[PDB]
């Protein structure tokens, strides 16, 4: 008989013992936030499918736009009408609501505020004094219970915890002023600083972010993405799943640091600001990295999304998991096959960054990240067809021998998805039971 | 199967709420959070404040003693902070405890001024006119996208502006949110030939076009609300509220740019439990909240209006009505004896009440007079209802995303056939 799938148990046979998992050597160096594709001046522009070079998400608003008047849900897709090209479009745009700019980059501003003193929420509850009033709990195994509850609550399908590795946290990031309103900010970006100084508290100064030397711990949650939606990638209704679970992330930050302060403690939001995402969930166990780049968990594979708080509080940290996906990447490659844009490597891992977008002195598959920028204003869109075709993404990929659980090696239309299931948050019940939690899971 | 259960009790069409001829719509101003007569009460020290920071000051005299709630010792101060903290947080995403003022902070009646339409800008899809006119498509789009933004249930009526507030409290729009709470005033809302939802000086204005409500239901926990009266049953409820906040956001961006326009609400605006019904998410109860098959009470309600073509869905009778007539559970459970154990009247029992409509007659500042005795926001009578089915233990136990129960989540599973 089939042995129920124990998405616990299989964490804890494959969970390693205590160390940072990423292989590094002396050349390694903090990362400077504009270097990415999406901000690096040799990344940013993109012509359109006029010829036109425009900054890259300009190019695709214009391919967004031809495409619905063509009637397509993608490139070369034909929607089933003009109606649907643009629902697909609606829901994309609207699922973006509490993100800024794509990521909410901007450290300390908007809805990344590294204090909660002028929050609305802060202010109305502040006759209470929770975020004044010492800290009642310093036991870091009831800690890490609470939190993590909260996190669930705050919307985080996984949660994990690591010591801040600070390797991965940025050596400047991308910002503005902070008398800049929204509507010049894309206008008035600037690089600043992220140092580490004997302060109490996380605090900006017109030169420098500075976070507390006592900022010991990073809180990761992963957040579900729908996997029938994400399946459509490069088509509109990937996008959309993509959108929603950004502002999902904004929610559990906010939510998340609102707690922490209400328990005594400092927190420091980011979504896709401040660090890389994909070394702190590998640090914290979410999952394993991968070929395409991105963090592989046993639950849900790449399809799902980081976000991260930093803070102060006490908490213990968990253990790093190693389910094999290293060794599956080295003989599968299918998403570098399927890779519209020859982005992945088919090669192995090195050390030496294949452009200024990696960050180089860490083991890890280098990846070219400005053909992947380049093939979204061709495609309207933010792909993902990487994503949708790891193995891993699908939903069927554990079963038991009798003895352990494994992977099963033989592993390796858009009106359908409108008319098809959908749940709460684009959760999918039949797999839902995968994420329960109890005290256990939390802490050990 | 909750479909199967559903299509049973599906109603012929019609509102299911009886009415007289001396039904009037309500002043917002009239509910117990912010009436005159309601509003300040003592704290424990015999002190007179605003009922919520009397409120505010036995939560902080629980968490000193240890405590979770009235008369319930928490396991160490440690726990009882805990608890207070969770509530505190889940409220972020909501401004003075329900959102109610209509046009400000979230609850913007365009998207014209919102950071997310301003970087969408160049592609339109707010300034383009509808593509899709068809009712029907339009209820599968819009009921695709509720669940996308965090509604465990949704349904569609025709709005009946008995339901509307016929003022609603708010404040001057130039007034800062620091002093928000002490400038709060009394504007009309009225229907006229416009355009677009409007505000002037005077009046909040809907269209006359504005045909539709959308009601979501968005489910709380059921293991934190069965600890009412005490803290983790004001984090369940304070999450939800967040999650509402997002609900009517996100909705309304996505109607926008269909072409369409869309007024959130969360607690303002109008009177959610009687929109629900005439929309088919439950039946109204002895409690006076919605009953849903799905939950029973222990669910939160949010809605907005909108001129999108859209399939009114049917009222729904599963027996509520028959089983609150003998039940009385509810009533014998309040620590204030606010619930009457009586029938349903036309009468109401106090300024906080609608007069005629038929339904159970409660004394709602009894009710609230109980939350600054308790510091929290009680729910017990949610908790006891059979529709519905220690802290340490709470923290301890099951919980998963957004405090959803995957043993009963496949009963929201949602396909085309349901939908439309
Ligand atoms: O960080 C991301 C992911 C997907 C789309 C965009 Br724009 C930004
Ligand atoms: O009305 C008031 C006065 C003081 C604090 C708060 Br919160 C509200
Ligand atoms: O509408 C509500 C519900 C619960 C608490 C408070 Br304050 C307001
Ligand atoms: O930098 C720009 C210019 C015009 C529109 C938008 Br969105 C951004
Ligand atoms: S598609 Fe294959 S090689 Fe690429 S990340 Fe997934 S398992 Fe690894
Ligand atoms: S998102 Fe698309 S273009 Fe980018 S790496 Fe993945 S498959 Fe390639
Ligand atoms: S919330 Fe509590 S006091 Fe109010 S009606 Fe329900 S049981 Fe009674
Ligand atoms: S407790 Fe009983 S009388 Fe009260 S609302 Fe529930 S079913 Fe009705």
């Amino acid at each position: 008989a089939e042995k129920e799938k124990n998405a616990a148990e299989i964490r804890q046979q494959f969970a390693m013992t205590a160390g940072s998992p990423i292989i590094v050597n002396d050349k390694l160096e903090r990362y400077a936030e504009v270097r990415t594709a999406f901000t690096h001046p040799t990344s940013f522009f993109k012509p359109n499918y006029k010829g036109e070079v425009k900054p890259w998400f300009l190019s695709a608003y214009d391919e967004k736009v031809r495409q619905i008047e063509n009637g397509e849900n993608g490139p070369k897709m034909k929607a089933k009408n003009v109606g649907e090209a643009r629902a697909g479009r609606a829901l994309e745009a609207a699922g973006w609501t509490l993100d800024i700019n794509y990521g909410n980059i901007y450290p300390n501003r908007f809805f990344m505020l590294w204090s909660g003193e002028t929050m609305t929420n802060t202010q109305l509850w502040a006759p209470v004094g929770l975020d004044r009033r010492p800290p009642d709990t310093t036991d870091p195994v009831e800690l890490t219970n609470y939190v993590k509850f909260a996190a669930r609550m705050a919307g985080a399908d996984l949660v994990g915890v690591a010591r801040l590795n600070r390797n991965w946290v940025y050596s400047e990031a991308v910002t503005i002023p902070a008398d800049v309103p929204y509507e010049q900010s894309l206008h008035k970006e600037i690089e600043k600083p992220i140092v580490f100084k004997d302060v109490p508290l996380p605090i900006e100064t017109d030169d420098e972010l500075i976070i507390p030397n006592t900022c010991e711990n990073v809180i990761v949650a992963g957040i579900a993405m729908n996997r029938e939606m994400m399946q459509t990638a490069p088509n509109s209704m990937a996008c959309a799943t993509t959108a929603f679970c950004y502002s999902r992330m904004c929610m559990f930050d906010m939510w998340l640091c609102q707690f922490i302060r209400y328990m005594g403690y400092y927190a420091i939001p980011s979504c896709n600001g401040v660090g890389q995402s994909v070394a702190f969930a590998v640090e914290a166990g979410l999952g394993q990295a991968s070929r395409m780049g991105a963090c592989i968990t046993p639950e849900f594979g790449p399809n799902v999304r980081l976000t991260k708080v930093f803070t102060n509080m006490p908490l213990v940290p968990d253990k790093p998991i190693d389910f094999g996906v290293t060794e599956f990447c080295e003989t599968c490659k299918k998403c570098a096959r399927e890779c519209p844009s020859k982005a992945i490597t088919e090669g192995p891992r090195t050390f030496e960054g294949r452009s200024i977008h990696n960050q180089s002195g860490k083991l890890q598959w280098q990846n070219d990240y400005n053909k992947c920028l380049g093939y979204w204003p061709e495609s309207g869109g933010y792909c993902g067809v990487c994503v949708a075709v790891c193995p891993f993404t699908k939903g069927n990929i554990w079963i038991h021998d009798g003895v352990e659980w494994l992977i099963d090696n033989t592993r390796f239309n858009i009106t359908e998805v409108w008319d098809g299931k959908i749940n709460t948050y684009g959760l999918d019940a039949d797999h839902f039971r995968d994420t329960v939690s109890f005290r256990k899971d939390r802490v050990k």
